[PDB]
């Protein structure tokens, strides 16, 4: 759970009047000592409710290692040499959702970055070769079996890379979401390919990494590019990039995780435990909620859908911070908040669940690479009794705080423990996510030339609405809103997010007026 974090920074911010707080920097070194270490440890017990001491801070002086600690389960190690692959449960779910409800290519996740250089095809080749060599789980097959889906792990020599140029025809934003949307194989492709647009167009390149979400999470972008400018910079210079081992791989990760999570029938494992709350939390909940869509549920979903953005000015960007550091929530939270607010406000009622992923990356092994590390929880907000905005702020922190200490449970246990009434065109237990993300920063110089991220316009969707906040890494925020074409008309998505934003708008003006 990223949110310890979170609210980590947050608070040695405030204690040590700082803005650059960041998850490896060490208490003390930022200015820290006994008097404020006393201010941390009083504020983090009053916004995390757990019983934090000096102790804790002393030995995780900074930010990642405290959440780390203060949420701990044991460490992942290294298997070693020949150790089979491991399929972890998350990456279950994400090949069960695409085989049981045919999800296209809903699930693949893109990364673009606009190069003012054209990149060399040759050398971007030997670059993606070392990336997968590097990271086993870039080259794991997921074969089909009789007892559920089986990982094979490919030799570096066996890893047959897709790498190719393509010129652009038309609008480039358009063919990134084409390009995007083409469906894996994952039981004969590995579940990356890479492509570079050129065309009269544009200048420079478009590359274009699309991953199978099985392989890779958002947090992923970051080590991507990373390893990808490394490995591009050597073979380009003529030789093998220069990195240390990866601490752990994604198997080792995957194989420490079911070793703790125990089994189902055993009372005392955590598993058996965190399924046992969720049956309890997710009790009488609706099937679907009362949204105002263009259209009724089809007894089919196309899964098509689009993607509405409401540029935020930075002036609310900082008010939603502001507002967030100041009724001690994150972000999220915030975010998570306004869209119960506008789904009560659309007549959808007092009981909102909401999806959300939560990113199981606290292990420093992990912390920074690359994988699908998302856990999907479900945070049911209640909006009874004319609750003011800075009232939901508090209900909406304790719903996520009993939430975040179980959220090892896989996703697809909950689902079958809760046993929802199944429908091919209804995602089980909720059918809008909200998210926060942040995208990586310090990206603007990769392959010797000017870069910068761009944003894809999916063509797909996996739920009836999926909003993000997504900040991009220098200062700037949007909000998107991919949502499912089925239901709801470009227009209509454009009025929603708009209205997202009203009410973001309206709560940092004055969060004691009444939801
Ligand atoms: P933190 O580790 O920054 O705490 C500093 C301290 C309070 C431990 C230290 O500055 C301090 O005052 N220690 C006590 C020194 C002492 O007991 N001498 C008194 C002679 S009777």
């Amino acid at each position: 759970v990223t949110a310890y974090e979170e609210i980590v920074c947050q608070v040695f911010a405030a204690v040590l009047d700082r803005s650059d707080v960041t998850a490896d920097a060490d208490f003390f070194a930022l200015g820290g000592h006994s008097l404020l270490s006393l201010r941390v440890v009083a504020r983090l017990r009053a916004l995390l409710g757990v019983d934090v001491g000096v102790r804790d801070l002393f030995e995780a002086p900074t930010p990642a290692a405290l959440a780390a600690r203060l949420t701990t389960r044991p460490a992942v190690t290294r298997r070693g040499p020949d150790a089979p692959p491991v399929l972890s449960h998350f990456q279950r779910g994400l090949w069960l959702i695409e085989q049981v409800y045919q999800t296209r290519g809903a699930y693949n996740v893109p990364l673009a970055v606009h190069v003012s250089d054209r990149l060399d095809l040759d050398v971007l080749r030997a670059a993606v070769r070392d990336l997968v060599a590097r990271h086993e789980v870039l080259r794991t097959l997921v074969r089909s079996s009789d007892d559920g889906p089986d990982p094979v792990l490919l030799a570096p020599e066996d890893a047959a890379v897709d790498v190719a140029e393509v010129q652009a025809a038309g609008p480039v934003a358009d063919l990134l979401a084409e390009l995007t949307a083409q469906p894996f194989d994952l039981a004969t492709q590995i579940p990356l390919r890479v492509r570079m647009i050129t065309g009269e167009q544009v200048d420079g390149c478009v590359l274009l990494l699309v991953c199978h979400h099985i392989a890779a999470d958002e947090w992923s972008f970051a080590p991507l590019l990373r390893d990808l400018d490394t490995a591009y910079r050597a073979r380009a210079a003529g030789r093998a990039p220069d990195w240390e081992p990866l601490p752990a791989q994604y198997s080792d990760y995957a194989a420490t995780l079911h070793d703790w999570l125990g089994e189902a029938t055993d009372p005392a494992s955590p598993l058996r435990r965190q399924l046992d709350y969720w049956q309890h939390a997710l009790q009488d909940l609706p099937d679907e909620l009362d949204l105002p869509t263009d259209r009724p549920r089809p007894a089919t979903a196309s899964h098509r859908g689009g993607l509405a953005r409401a540029e935020l000015p930075p002036e609310l960007v900082e008010a939603v911070r502001r507002l967030a550091a100041q009724h001690g929530v994150t972000v999220f939270m915030v975010v998570q908040a306004a869209v119960a607010v506008l789904l009560h406000r659309l007549g959808a009622g007092d009981d909102i669940p909401l999806g959300s992923p939560v990113a199981d990356r606290a292990d420093e092994a992990v912390h920074d690479t690359v994988g699908f590390f998302l856990n999907t929880l479900v945070l049911r907000v209640n909006l009874s009794g004319n609750p003011t905005f800075a009232d939901l702020l508090d209900r909406v922190r304790a719903v996520d705080l009993e939430a975040f200490a179980r959220a090892d449970a896989p996703f697809d246990a909950v689902v079958d423990t809760v046993k929802p009434p199944r429908a091919v065109s209804r995602h089980p237990l909720f059918q809008t996510m909200v998210s926060y993300q942040r995208r990586p920063s310090d990206v603007d110089r990769l392959f010797g030339a000017a870069t910068r991220l761009v944003e894809v316009p999916l063509d797909t969707a996996k739920f009836d609405l999926e909003f993000a906040f997504i900040e991009d890494g220098h200062g700037g925020a949007h909000i998107a809103l991919n949502y499912a074409a089925d239901l709801f008309d470009h227009d209509s998505a454009e009025q929603l997010v708009a209205r997202l934003r009203t009410v973001l708008e309206h709560a940092c003006a004055d969060p004691c007026r009444p939801v």
